[PDB]
């Protein structure tokens, strides 16, 4: 008999595990327990802070919720109106010395005329081909070129996606992008070129909310806090080392054994296979491809520069900088960096030179967060990446050579992005049924390895739906039908359902 | 304070209400109650019997299940292997003196060659057009011509569908038919013509199961039997006469009042509106269109004729008979008609004449079930419809003039088919949400009026999913995404879920 | 026995008839003569002069030669270098206050950005439709929209062409436009829009040459001058009044009879039918359609305005003026109007006011030539059309209100354009072969009624090829295959062929 | 000064040179002479005879005339109705043991069903592709697959054309096939399949006429006989050995020199270049591809076998025989072989064995004429080809092993077909204008090297038109616009034109 026994054991307390736990706790039927090897819940949705007081998420983290249930839990966790800040979804593509409003194709009036001609000519070819198309695109690359035409694809989506995924667009699938037909909106694009007009895809109703304090990681701490503490086990005490799927027993690092009837595993599925000592699953899961993420944070002295303005996130297809995306994290919340009266010495100037004075001075401060990808196809020199990113900041005109840097941050995350390669589904449809046959619901960004349902809200719901499948026979819609859950507002499932209402009387 | 109070009240004990009841009874959380004006549950999935012992369902009833939950409840209700008979899904189209295996277009090799030419030419036009199509069809008719071409459409789907829906194909939407692109499989059609082959869409894996006894109605009586009797109110005592949506109170015919928190109503939504005395809802529901169904049953003396054989259901596009579909109901089960030893006099010959003898004679017996549609666009002479059907049976060579008829059945069901008119959705998206905001889940063949999810399994699951939405925040998938539930095996929800397992 | 007998009689001495005559004269085999009711040859390619000394062609006449034969004869007729002026083919469309270089679609960068959007959107639609099109356009209108899209069609080709043809574009065929597929060059149009480029279809190698003196009429007088006079009969003496096709006899105004073996008739075919007293043919020819042309000329005091510059011809789609086309005729030759030292009083200002001073002042002078169409579907008030045109010149900013007009000209030509109606070919198929069988070669702008081969060179060659068919069994290529002759440099036939070289 | 001088010198008295001569003789203007290395006029349109009396053309020669002028000259040459025989254009494709009527695709009902399925499926692919095609095919091969689809292309046109051209279909252009859009008539093909119908493209309307005597060679002998003898120089005396283009002098075998103003050369343009000793042209003409033709004749004892019947010519795509085409030459005229009473010994049986008796026996007789192509890409063993052809006849069931062969004929023609390779035009547009600059009209099957205008009627007209260009400035339409001349009835040019009528 094992040290402790529950009906449903949840491994991991990132958004996915927390979702499983939130639904288990709501149902309050079967006994359950959630473990995590980290004392702080949140997983990849956590937040670090430098010794100098600059918070950084694990790269740009921006919530768009497809589910009311997710909204219910965020609201419960952070209920005050000043627990959040609201911003418009402002993004740009850095291209040939310009900040081009997203979406790129609707804004190429900013490029030289000769290049506009090439772009439009390419999209004309794409529109004429789309008119007689009778096949679906088979690769990400085909999808890109059919949507954009060659000239536009070459400027942004092709080089950008390589810098993101660290694999060529020709080696990726495109089903994950959804069911929308790959075809240009030629009229929209030429209309903006003719009018000499720019237009981003944001406005008063295209907004997101960011937590006032603690960064994204604050959300999950708050959510976790709403669970019964005695049913949680976070820290070294909660680190799983072995899973005997046959005995439905899990062994933690401190030797504790847990018996379960159903397992919800949100750890990376390749780590699960190793922990199960299953050679067959180990074999299969090493067929899955992923990239690592280097997050670099740069704290800068001064009020926010006019040139940065209200920008939120930014895309970098060009090769004059190593990052694919930058986030003006200081725009998300004034509490993401020290207040103006806090004193910090300048560490270096943006151009790498030493400051004239070593003395500590006041702010105000602003803050840039950058992401660099790494794969077996795209190596990252960890000893020079910070300095190279900072050089990239000068090259892209985000910093002047003279800008004062008061804080740096660099961290490498081994499992960053699960790759939508051509082979992914072929591999997943062998792995998941084998785990399912053992009453193991492997779910999450790396639990189920599906980027298209790999955001915070998706992950959370993957955990919720896993519990709902386990207990109520619910369809696991997010897991199996990304296009379905993404094409609708999911209003039916709520933090308070009829069940708990009727029970309370 | 009303006479009774329950958390969830279910109106109607046809397949839909029974689904609601079964899910409620499984969850066993909220209190609930199910009422019906009929002593026998089943609704349009019931079975009648003539005084001579011939059973008849409400027209051809053949189950194809999309849901394990449904199978679970059917197995629970009728657990024995001898409770069921298995049959292949054998259907034909009567056309120009021949029985053409379904699907029609794959079997036009049976028609005269000149006609095959016309058919193939039309489908060639449809293929070339589909090659450059970039719009979806907007009407049932357009959908048909794009799938089949003009020649084929005119031979079967066009005239047949008018006989079924009792409204022209140009007046119906086509979304209900699924997301599949409207375009011909030219190669499969020409291949069969070239090889001179016929081929039905059945075989050892395209089967269905039919209850050994009591006809389709027997399923629902047995499913109803698994419910706690004290939670059911069936008969005149359970006939709903008034619904007060404001006070969440229902009043039965015998004056009984029932308070509810949530209402699952499976009666026809136009009847519900009337019971609510809600004049706005009455106006909206009057915008919906439906056809009535005449079910005609004919019991015949003799061993099953070889010309009939293993046929199960049959389609009739042509003018020489008023029915759109016939079912050889005696093939579905030997208990659908009297044993051979049963003595019965001949009532008439199939040509309409009086029999030579009035003496009761033995069988064996076989049995034909026919359906005729009626609507405001397609009236039917009620007084002659039986005799017209019988003459139709002679015209199509299903009966010989000399065949001996020993039993007849005819019943008109006012609400037969909810019609997928062009207008249906615009009207429903006004009705269903308005009812929803009053905490009324109106669901089922006429409860929510969507034929594409209007079979027994769909109906049953509409009831299940309505309860599951009310209690467990489930998505009402069947109701809102026909294409979704119909395109997969719905395996997740079972009669015993983790919930009930952990409970013990 | 008739007064005169020749092998080949040529009726009419405009370009077509003179073509016939030049070929007959070069071959110098069969006997022949040529008649015309006018003393001065040239037909609709003649030139008038006002009492004030301003020349006017019969509307805008610009030669583009598709044939070396035609060149040879023009060079023979006018061999001196200073017999000609050369100009670039500079044309513009007047639109929304702007002179838009031709071709219009390549120059819409001159219009407001909002107009450009509408034009490009329209042309995108046409490009996507052209990608799947598998029929040819049936009407001029279809052809226009397929080529240009709606937005561009509506700004220029549609309204302009109604103003020209005096019938709606929907009533005309489109084969006469040639064999090019009706489809937009979307890339070329969008590229010029993107670059903000304008670009005319002219330059150092897109030129025309114009006669130094006598206007276009000078060419035909001089070509006619190369024929032997005794084979000509021009004036009242040569007016044909009767054609007896069966007796191969023609009667002149003065009673002279001329017998012929072959007849080349270049007068309007409807006139020919009347002269033939052939009611079958009168009936048929009356089915053809044509428009009348009002040629208005305006002589203006002053040096050529900068706003006018080197413009040659100009198109006017808009309804702020009655003319469809203006020509800056004073740009074609300095001898189209008086010398600067010539004194002329001002007849009126462009604003319509007439000054009290009759003082004759000197020049220099410039000149505008205008055309207004008339037909049964578009009447023209002959009494006001001059003043309306002049006000149109003010509306389009060709003239200032204060400009001083020193000469006016207005003449109506009954047969102006032979219209390419939908019915034209059907009707000509009944007419031309009927005449052919009577040994009558009816040819020319109204002789054979085909506008696409109705220019001076085409006409000339229709006459040449008629003779060549009569004498040498040549194919009448220009008559039957406009697309053929228009798509190549016709170099083979020359004023001096091998036959004449060897004969020496 | 040269031994003899003329305005126009014609080299070669095949159809092309004879066409030039006929027109010169008719015009009777410039002086002229025609020479040939062969005492008998006709070139590749001549006829041989075996010692046993069996006539053979240079392969199957069947006249389809596109020109009235050609008809005129043939009718002049052989004016009696009994100078000609008329036959329907009857042809078949030998495929998988069947004689499939031409055109092949309309008759695939004769093939096994599973193969019909493959053919139709391929043509369906081609039809759907043609529906969205926006390019012209670039190779003969692409043109074939677009017309026929893969399956049909593979059975006939692909393998057959390799056997004809002795180069792959992928190495040939396709413009020579005309302007017709490359697309299948899918309905025509499916219809005959569905109906199980076969039908050739012949009937009482589709006929040809063949000379009663002397084979095709007899036409040209008779036409040449209409020329003034004194203006012809045929035989060893007429063999051109040198051409001095600069001096405009030709040198014959016997040393005679002829001066000309204009040269119409109908010899192979590669031999012309050699005779001109022009190294630039010799290099260019060596870039032209051509195949050699082997003609095999087989005379057989017996009345015409039923299996052969009224067949005229036959196509052989398959590898079980070396010939690409066979002609039942004995069907063209009873005078193409000895009369029945003529006695001839049997030379061998079809299976190659000796006859039982070596004595002469009577007919009747019939006759097969066969064509085998040869090129650098496809060698022919000259020593075994006769035997291989005869075996092919047995393999194709044209001869029984027992049939008695009474005559054999074999002859190799080095210049057989001028090949429409991808490069042909690039080369010819360099060669022809250079010759044209030296007043040399190089014209004919190998004179101008264009197969699509390489028949007897085209060749004749190439010469006629060459003269007409030289003397009358006519356009050379046949030479430059094959599609134009082949798409019309050319009725204008006659053996007696107006010119000759007016002269008398």
């Amino acid at each position: 008999h094992p040290d402790i026994s529950v009906d449903v054991l949840v491994i991991g307390a990132g958004p996915t595990g927390l979702g499983a736990a939130k639904r288990l706790n709501q149902i309050d039927g079967p006994s359950w327990m959630i473990v995590d090897s980290n004392e702080t819940p949140g997983g990849l949705a956590s937040t670090d802070v430098t010794p100098e007081g600059f918070l950084y998420d694990v790269g740009g983290h921006v919530i768009f919720s497809h589910y009311k249930y997710f909204d219910d839990c965020l609201d419960e966790a952070l209920p005050k109106e000043d627990d959040w800040y609201t911003h418009q979804r402002i993004s740009y593509v850095r291209c040939q010395g310009q900040w081009v409003p997203y979406p790129f194709q609707n804004n190429i009036s900013m490029l030289p005329k000769e290049e506009q001609v090439k772009c439009i000519d390419g999209m004309i070819d794409a529109a004429l081909e789309a008119r007689v198309a009778n096949t679906k695109p088979k690769t990400f690359d085909e999808w890109i070129v059919r949507m954009m035409g060659t000239g536009i694809a070459d400027l942004f989506m092709r080089p950008y996606n390589f810098k993101v995924w660290a694999v060529p667009t020709t080696k990726m699938q495109c089903a994950w992008l959804g069911e929308r037909v790959a075809a240009p909106n030629l009229k929209a694009v030429t209309t903006n070129v003719i009018l000499g007009k720019t237009a981003g895809n944001w406005g008063p109703n295209a907004t997101f909310r960011f937590p006032a304090r603690g960064g994204t990681g604050g959300i999950w701490i708050a959510v976790a806090n709403t669970l019964p503490k005695e049913k949680t086990r976070f820290g070294e005490k909660g680190k799983v080392t072995k899973v005997n799927a046959n005995n439905k027993t899990v062994t933690l690092q401190d030797g504790t054994t847990i018996g379960y009837k159903k397992l919800v595993s949100t750890m990376a599925v390749d780590f699960l296979a190793e922990a199960m000592n299953d050679q067959e699953l180990v074999g299969l899961t090493k067929q899955l491809f992923y990239s690592s993420t280097h997050v670099i944070g740069v704290g800068v002295r001064g009020s926010r520069p006019e040139r940065i303005g209200d920008k939120c996130w930014l895309y970098f297809p060009e090769d004059n900088c190593p990052f694919y995306r930058a986030t003006i994290f200081s725009n998300y919340s004034p509490y993401n960096q020290p207040e103006a009266s806090a004193a910090l010495p300048t560490m270096q100037l943006a151009d790498g030179s030493r400051p004239q004075s070593t003395e500590a001075k006041e702010g105000p401060y602003w803050s840039i967060m950058l992401e660099v990808s790494e794969s077996s196809m795209k190596p990252v020199n960890q000893e020079t990446i910070l300095a190279d990113c900072i050089q990239g900041l000068v090259n892209t005109e985000m910093l002047k050579p003279t800008d004062e840097i008061v804080s740096t941050y660099h961290r490498r995350f081994d499992h960053g992005y699960p790759t939508p390669t051509l082979e992914r589904e072929g591999t997943l449809t062998q792995i998941l049924p084998k785990l399912q046959d053992k009453d193991i619901w492997s779910r999450g960004r790396f639990g189920s390895w599906r980027y298209e349902v790999g955001n915070q809200d998706h992950s959370f719901m993957l955990g919720v739906e896993a519990v709902d499948n386990i207990v109520n026979g619910a369809v696991e819609l997010t897991l199996n039908y990304p296009d379905f859950v993404n094409g609708r507002q999911n209003t039916e499932r709520r933090l308070v359902d009829g069940a708990q209402v009727f029970a309370k009387s």
